[PDB]
């Protein structure tokens, strides 16, 4: 160990650690979860520190030689070379002060290995506060997770569902309402519904981006911008947009709202919770369709990871959706509980919304590639059941009457025969209608209004 | 106390009741909450039945005499004349078929008084099913609630907050972070933040309208449109848009999605929940600002309705209810199966209540709390003059290094920056008292 | 349309209204939900005001003619004769002070009709504050809801599920795990599980009562009991227990915890939420078992209210969703108390009391009109169990796992029993007798029922 | 690296890995969260497999050389020696069968290093199925977390709050209702309330243990106990209780309920959620009481734990109350995910177990750790601003009521108005209006305005 210091005095730190006294106090203050910042959060903090140093350089506030050392150390952090140098718990001071200092101290220690002396606060934290930096890094990470990762994953799941919709366009089967047999549909129509739910999900994520991408940077301690250049925010956002290509990043509409609240994360979590609700419906329908092989619905076979495969990716999708619903409740609870100039639930809210992005992204790709793409339908079986259902006798009423239609339905179920065969067996052809009329009235694919 | 005849027996119905046997059976089946449809839901069922009869008449499927009687009866229901004729519990068959049949039977009874015989199913339910009607009426009610009621109420609250942000632009006070003393802000700056939260709320509601306004009508039992005209949904939506003025109403993008799921209600509830989160922070700050007046912050005075912050308490209680209703909505939303989501009556109750509560409490908060707030300007300035100061605004006068030495000694000796500058003998040609006092001015430090 | 004069001007009160000026101001201040107190709330406020007057009379603080007039008026409220005289929104001042004043005013007006002048504050609110009354009434209502109504309704459901468990003791059927076919169970064993879930639900409600029944009465404004007799709480609780028979009512263990927090409501909501979770699983299994009549599981038929929609499982799952939502609202109000008072009580009271009511009513309906009348497709269930690949494992020791796999594949392809498939493949002989085959494929023995 | 062979082909496994082909397939199948089982779950799986080997050896079903090798390997897992050998995602097959197989394979690999050959399924999984094991380990872990860790951590916080209640027995201050000035209380009475909340929290956790401690072991695939000895569950429970001292572990009341549902976890999460609600109120009151030091309430001072800002150098923040309120928010989220999974079981099996286990065990860990830190690093070192608190109580309009019987309610209200206008004590305002006369001596005023007596401290 080695001795390091802060406005509170002297602290023993691991001899080899790149962090300093404030990070070490945080390590001892918050042994709560045993988990620290994720890769995406560290990347975002590195991106922001490099952008701040660039702007401080461009305004002549920071010596070119200091700004270059910060930019080089922050690039190393952003690329993942120092992840083991971020040991602070998620459950830390609610501004994320502790992780901001962690980034500053690590950058100063990297710079010192290259013979440049940087102060963690005076130079690395120049024109910045914890109050504006940790929420900015959080919104960068969330905007990147939405745009670069979740929307493409959802687009892959949409396309896999839409491909099934087309492949199964004529795969007629009984409709089910209240779990009870109903008039015919096609598997393709049901898959077109699932596809729409995922396309609407993408629309919900895109709708939240104008507020999710709002950055607090430039507001400093309380939103007033004191101790920062009047244009710090716009210059830093411009640098981040050029480095990331995330045109969704923008300066906050109101600098006070951007620090006093995290309502953009709450809004975005609502979109993710809606996607979780959609995925639960899609996954539950698929596992029920694949149920059996004898005593279940036996409509489709899921690919193995026969018709005896356990629906393991529907189970992973429904467990992920439950987690997103829980995370969403935690996010809203933190979002509501800000006071005055600062919401002090940022580390917990960041943990939850970034996890929800990650789980939905990863499970959506797995579901698309390793379940949806490989589903096979019991086509002839589905059609036979549709042709054997009491639900399709209604179009006979005007020819044979209500009472005889009911007797046809009862006999078809009892003898396990089609409606067409039961109408013929009861001797109804000729007096009431012809074979041509029967085949028109009982065409289950036409009843599904597909071609 | 009349008697009616039904397939499994005789049904006893109150005499002034316009509902018939199916509704009476549902009354006996579901004695669960003792609460039925709200006025907004009844209105939407009447609007939908009038529009369907208008379209069936236009397509020549329904005789003009019968269509005119349904249209006139449906206009009375939509105008709130029959809010006592819908006795069925909210906790009913999950398609809302019971309430659909309730509407059909009340229209048939109204028409019989004007001397026309309508069959509840074959005439009033023509081209409709037991499954595309109640979700359509729900989305009509929810879209009307959002566009005609909630957004204007939020705009009233935004405008009241923004008016305070301007009045109090220069009312300097201490900033608080972590509940601890921080650098100065103005009361107007804080109110500008509240106003932005409500403006963003209006943006959040507007963003959900493309999906909230999707109607299932025309998809019939399973979404295929079997037993409806091919253009039923588009024609009914046009009639509803023309009669309501709600341009946000639209046909569903996908008729299967629109019946298998109620994702548009889950999305909209998310927007309402975000507004509840915003309102909680605004209401909590206002009650804390009004706290005391000896033991608290005593920053503002709330209008009296020692004043208890009763409208902040109503707002925070409403926000808790919207958070709970939002969890019920999502639970129902997730649990659809195959062609139909059977949680619609419960989802409808919860989202329509969340819209009503937010609309009503926002207008009350705006008119009876925000508009009448008074700032304790002298107290607030005394708090600003007790905030921490910084040395930066002295840099040009004493240089980076003396400033850093003022900062160090102020921290070590627990002194203000001002007193530390004086005690270090720095008042001279480089820095007068005037220049010290102008550089450290608390309203200047707030950067208004 | 009669007129009344307040401390702040003129107020019009409906003519047949028994409330007075302070209630009418609250009607004007809080037009939010359009829903006021439920009947259980109103009853409890009446019970509490009767007991307080009884105690104030016993201690010589209140003239007996006034106490008798309050006691008779509060009894009419407790009996549900004045449920239309409580017009204040649920979304009111968060102590419930407005509904407290509503009760005081209605009692004074009832007494006035009998010739007795009561001051709503000085007489009807004597020894009480604006902060210990409404939460006491809420805990009286919730405790009565739990003991008198929800536990008996859950016991009815338990007894119905248990009756079916016994009736279906030998009704063998395929088991399902992950929705896939598994080794045999009986419908009776599955119903015994549902019954246990409801019996555990009753245990959960019973376990919260020590804290649900704690009353704040006697704590006054901040919990110190200032301006009330030192023994007011134990006296009033004793009167409530003697009059109602609700032995679970008790004074609070800590008078400050009893007003600063509503943690007993949050605790009880958690028990109701667990019951909602259990009922969701029971109702979802029952509607799936009744799915069909052709393309579904077709294990059982639900009674009409093979083609009946499962309307009472839909009512039960909708109620469960409501109870989940209500539970989130309760916890949110619970967490947000400050210092000496939690000011979310009206909202918490609405949610907890609704959850009790919905679970009570739907549990009795589900027991009587769904569970009691279920019918099993007994021979169909046994045939499927006897035709499942899941039951070939007991053949392995006689014919080998490779030939057992061949039997399973052919039985499924030809829609035949495993037994018929073994005979059709000519496996009966010295390696396996017909009696040995019947013993190995005894699906009811595989279910291991009592 | 080192290759292996599965029923579906050839699997590459890391060289130092003790897991085998099935675990490697599960690693490839579920790259979802990148987080696997926690040490408490790994320990419970080890405890369970050792107990099962003990019982199978006792019934004569498993050869003693094989049982001893399983017991020795299972004790290494339960002792935390192999926490890097469980790489499968939380978000796996919903029975937890993948993690069950992980345990079997790791035990077989540990046994191989000692020259004993164990079949992961036929030996390490003997009398067990893919469905009664993981929920049993979950309930063992949750019961151990409740009894051995959470209840003691909550007792430490209770004792710290109760010690402050005693120290501040006479520290009078104004009460606050609706955030407005109220009649007097003592800081000790308020802390007595906080202590009761935590004591009630312990009562809520004990009240769930009769059902949290119920184990599914013995029920096999569907709860019937097919392919297990009839008394397997009681035998394994007897061994676990004897070895761990966890008296709360029991065989399920109904073997179907214990596999079809995870209602015991939903119940337990409700207790943890109630504790989170109580902790939120306590932590929020404490940070408000410590607010300022010049623009807030300044009722107490919290011990300084780290620099709070560089822009405002001496500013120190209520970081432990913030950690507590963030933990509480996490527990309320976790609680909603647990109830969602609990509700969604079907027929003989609830297939949300790995997700419910992650959430319930994290809630226990966060509450345990943050309770201890809050007791030791915040509550124990609080100091009260006694003279500030008393000054405000003695200046409160709320204390004029006891003057009514001497000078009348109208004159008392006049004293209140003047005192609040002129920033004086009530006592001084009474003197400054010349009311000391025939119905009120100076000692009689001091008796009526005794603010500590008005608080009515026991
Ligand atoms: C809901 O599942 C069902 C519903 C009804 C009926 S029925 O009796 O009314 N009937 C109609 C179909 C024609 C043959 C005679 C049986 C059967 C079934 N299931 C099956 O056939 C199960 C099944 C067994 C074997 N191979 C299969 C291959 C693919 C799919 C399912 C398979
Ligand atoms: C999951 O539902 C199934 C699963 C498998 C099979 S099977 O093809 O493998 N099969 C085995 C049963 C023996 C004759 C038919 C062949 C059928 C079925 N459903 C049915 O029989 C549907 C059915 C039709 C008519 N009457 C019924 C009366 C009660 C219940 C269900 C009925
Ligand atoms: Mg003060």
């Amino acid at each position: 160990y080695r001795i390091e210091h802060d406005t509170m005095g002297e602290v023993r730190v691991p001899a080899k650690a790149l962090w300093r006294a404030q990070t070490q106090r945080a390590v001892e203050n918050f042994p709560i979860s045993g988990r620290g910042l994720e890769r995406t959060q560290i990347r975002a903090l590195g991106l922001l520190k490099g952008a701040c140093a660039q702007v401080n350089s461009d305004l002549g506030l920071l010596a070119p030689e200091k700004a270059d050392a910060i930019i080089a150390a922050a690039a190393e952090i952003a690329d993942g070379q120092h992840d083991d140098q971020f040991p602070i718990d998620v459950f830390q001071t609610g501004s994320g002060t502790s992780s901001n200092m962690n980034t500053n101290e690590v950058i100063a220690s990297i710079a010192a290995k290259g013979g440049v002396t940087l102060h963690p606060n005076d130079d690395v934290n120049m024109s910045q506060s914890s109050n504006d930096t940790f929420p900015t890094a959080t919104h960068i990470a969330a905007t990147e997770a939405a745009v670069a990762h979740l929307i493409p994953a959802l687009q892959q799941l949409h396309d896999a569902l839409a491909a099934k919709a087309l492949d199964w366009h004529t795969v007629v089967k009984s409709g089910r309402t209240h779990l009870m047999d109903a008039v015919p549909v096609t598997l393709g129509q049901e898959f077109s519904g699932y596809a729409r739910q995922i396309e609407a999900g993408i629309e919900r994520v895109r709708a939240c981006l104008p507020r999710l991408g709002e950055l607090a940077i430039g507001g400093t301690a309380v939103g007033t911008g004191l101790n920062a250049p009047d244009d710090f925010g716009v210059r830093v956002v411009a640098v981040l947009v050029a480095q990331t290509g995330l045109s969704e990043l923008r300066t906050a509409a109101n600098s006070f709202e951007a620090q006093a609240a995290r309502d953009g994360l709450v809004e975005a979590s609502g979109a993710l919770r809606t996607i979780a609700v959609s995925l639960t419906k899609i996954a539950n329908d698929i596992r029920w369709m694949g149920s059996g092989p004898l005593t279940g619905l036996a409509e489709i076979q899921l690919p193995d990871l026969p018709g005896k495969v356990n629906p393991v990716l529907p189970e992973a999708v429904t467990q992920v959706a439950a987690q997103v619903i829980g995370n969403d409740a935690a996010i809203a609870w933190g979002g509501a509980n800000g006071a005055f100039e600062l919401n002090v639930y940022i580390p917990m809210m960041a943990r939850n919304i970034l996890e929800s992005f990650k789980l939905l992204t990863n499970v959506s790709r797995l579901f698309a590639q390793r379940c949806i793409a490989g589903l096979t339908a019991n086509v002839e079986h589905l059609r036979r059941l549709a042709e054997s259902s009491p639900s399709i006798v209604t179009p006979l009423n005007s020819a044979i009457g209500y009472e005889e239609a009911a007797a046809v339905a009862k006999q078809a179920l009892k003898e396990r025969k089609t409606i067409r065969q039961t109408v013929i067996d009861r001797g109804l052809i000729g007096d009431r209608l012809s074979i041509e009329d029967l085949d028109r009235r009982l065409d289950v694919l036409a009843m599904a209004k597909a071609e």
